[PDB]
């Protein structure tokens, strides 16, 4: 009926919570969100791997009067909330163009005379047929936009249909949006509000760390052996193990089955009843492991594998994510070899020249930095989404075998004074060679030659320097333009250094 549930609206989100979702309390953001969205007034939210999204635009959904849009890219799982949320009495549904036109229709009454509380729809769908004038008479009272990095062309998975998503303010000057997200960093936050024309929203963006995951890296060195090992060393517990390719999947599976371990295969050629019973075997824990490709929410999983390195961050970290949403201890371990990193580059640099080219290198090259670290690889994920922290974890295997440390208080005011010093317009070469003080006519053009950091680092080498402004991005006082070809720029945390106030410890540069 679109009815709102509670006579009480701040009051009511907790009733709600336990009432309806069964939960106690609140996440933290969860009620603030929730507050806001009863409010009126317009949001991004930015919430860390399974950290309880859908509940902040669900449960408003149920205290008001009117029909609650969410629009998905994920059909295929949209179908999955509308089945559980029906279960537990909410009044769901979805409308995409993988249904009937009979199916579409009879979603399109429910909104129509409110039977239906909540439309979960395809972006495609929303923009097409005259949607959008025959949502206009169904008393809409909130559109929640899902995924919402898939409209910026700088994240991780742009989506040409979301593209028509920045429409609906213009059309719906009075309709409160929400834009949700688990992973995107300060460019495509920035960019997220912009794009969908969030009135002056709440920005709230939860923590990135799950501290319960430890990660780890483990150099290539007969990696099936390396690999069984490891599984083997997990003496039975749940596990997620990634490849890149479908015979990587079933050979792999294959191996594992042919030990004794319990494991079965996942990918996009399994049909669709043997994909489901190969979840559900997963969701029960009849199977220890899940080799897979790219595409369960499973509370406890152990352990998440990649085999071979994701392309960047971004699928990093929601691919990683997927363990330990319990909160229990859980681990994850990315098997790497720099030869790997030279494919992915090799691939890439023969893909058309342009915007799109760059966005995807900087991104692979910020991946292929944090798999080169010498900083805690927590830090990497944080300092990369925004969340500027400089204390290690003491949970991942740098922390637990730490690279030999040197005062580098004097390298990094040399590297950071050159960076604030051309401008905070040039990228890591550039930096490095006038650190070096190379012979460059781009450096004379520019009289940077002129410059007191001109040359001051070339007693060190190009590695050495690489090392150190890697290992400040690393630490949260540098960060990389995407938006500006990579340029190196300074954050706050850089101030003490850069001052001499505060010393600081860096590791010895490997040889490399
Ligand atoms: N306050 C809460 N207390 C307990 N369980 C909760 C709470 N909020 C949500 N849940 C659960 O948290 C889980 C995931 O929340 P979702 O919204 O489905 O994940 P998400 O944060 O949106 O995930 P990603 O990053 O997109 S994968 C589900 O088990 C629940 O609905
Ligand atoms: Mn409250
Ligand atoms: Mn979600
Ligand atoms: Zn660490």
């Amino acid at each position: 009926m679109a009815q709102a549930e509670v006579l009480n609206l701040e009051s009511g989100a907790k009733q709600v919570l336990q009432e309806t979702f069964g939960y106690q309390q609140f996440r933290p953001g969860q009620e603030e969100i929730i507050d806001t969205v009863l409010s009126g007034r317009d949001c991004l939210v930015v919430m860390p791997t399974g950290g309880g999204k859908s509940l902040c635009y669900q449960i408003p959904a149920l205290l008001l009067n009117g029909l609650t849009v969410v629009v998905s890219p994920l059909i295929s799982l949209m179908k999955d909330q509308v089945d559980q949320l029906q279960a537990n009495g909410v009044a769901a549904a979805c409308l995409n163009s993988t249904q009937t036109r009979e199916q579409q229709l009879e979603v399109m009454t429910g909104c129509r005379t409110g039977q239906i509380r909540l439309l979960y729809i395809a972006p495609e769908r929303l923009m097409l047929d005259n949607f959008l004038e025959h949502l206009a008479h169904w008393n809409p009272v909130l559109l929640a936009v899902d995924e919402a990095h898939c409209i910026s062309q700088w994240g991780h998975d742009f989506r040409p249909e979301y593209a028509a998503l920045g429409q609906l303010r213009q059309r719906f000057p009075t309709l409160p949006f929400m834009a949700l997200t688990a992973t995107a960093d300060d460019t495509t936050r920035q960019d997220i509000v912009r794009l969908l024309g969030l009135n002056d929203p709440l920005i709230q963006i939860s923590s990135f760390d799950r501290p319960n995951i430890r990660y780890m890296l483990m150099e290539k060195f007969k990696p099936l052996d390396q690999l069984m090992r490891y599984v083997q060393e997990q003496r039975g517990k749940s596990g997620i193990i990634y490849c890149n390719s479908r015979a990587k999947v079933e050979d792999t599976a294959a191996r594992l089955q042919s030990k004794g371990i319990s494991a079965a295969a996942y990918h996009a050629g399994l049909e669709n009843n043997v994909r489901a019973d190969v979840q559900e075997k997963f969701q029960r824990d009849d199977l220890q492991i899940v080799v897979a490709t790219v595409a369960i929410n499973k509370p406890n999983v152990r352990f998440v594998v990649h085999f071979d390195i994701p392309r960047n961050i971004e699928s990093y970290y929601q691919e990683t994510g997927r363990a330990g949403r319990d909160g229990l201890p859980a681990e994850a371990m990315l098997f790497y070899d720099p030869a790997d990193m030279a494919w992915l580059r090799r691939c890439l640099e023969e893909k058309p020249q342009g915007q799109l080219q760059d966005i995807e290198r900087h991104k692979l090259n910020a991946m292929g930095a944090f798999a080169e670290a010498q900083t805690c690889r927590r830090l990497v994920l944080l300092n990369y989404f925004g969340e500027g922290r400089q204390e290690p974890c003491g949970n991942c295997d740098i922390c637990l075998d730490p690279p030999k440390q040197y005062d580098g208080s004097t390298d990094a005011q040399i590297a950071l004074s050159t960076i604030g010093r051309v401008n905070q317009r040039f990228g890591m070469g550039y930096v490095v060679e006038v650190i070096r003080g190379a012979n460059n006519q781009r450096i004379r053009d520019y009289g940077h030659d002129k410059l007191k950091v001109y040359g001051m680092g070339r007693d060190k080498s190009h590695e050495h320097w690489v090392s150190v402004i890697r290992q400040l991005i690393h630490l949260g006082l540098v960060t990389q333009n995407i938006a500006q070809h990579s340029a190196l720029q300074l954050t706050e945390a850089a101030r003490p250094v850069l001052r001499g106030e505060s010393s600081l410890q860096l590791a010895v540069p490997r040889i490399v």
